[PDB]
């Protein structure tokens, strides 16, 4: 998200209030992307394909065994 | 405070009381004074002013030393 802070006249030192200047205003911002290269992965089957398993679990995360 | 004196008889000559005539009666009195002239002394500040002294002393009359 965008971001932006403005110092408040007790952080001001005296200096900028006689220059009548203020400064240290921040702004944040994120860019986004365009696309440029794209690489593809593709597959071919002659024969029968051989048959899938067939397990009906939910797929668990991660191995359990940690110490 | 005004005044007033009245002399006593003892004090009268005897020629005023052929003449029957009193003197010597005095009266005192102080006039007051409406205002002509007024001068003012202002002051303006524009940075941030000195942080004043801290004493919290009972302000002394005069100095001690005298001899």
């Amino acid at each position: 998200d965008p971001t932006i802070i403005i110092p408040k006249r007790a952080n001001i030192p005296t200096n900028d209030l006689a220059a009548r200047i203020l400064r240290d205003v921040k702004v944040e911002l994120v860019y986004n992307n365009s696309l440029h290269y794209v690489k593809i992965r593709a597959s071919v089957v002659l024969d029968r394909p051989a048959g899938q398993s067939t397990n009906a679990q939910t797929p668990m995360s991660s191995s359990a065994v940690g110490v």
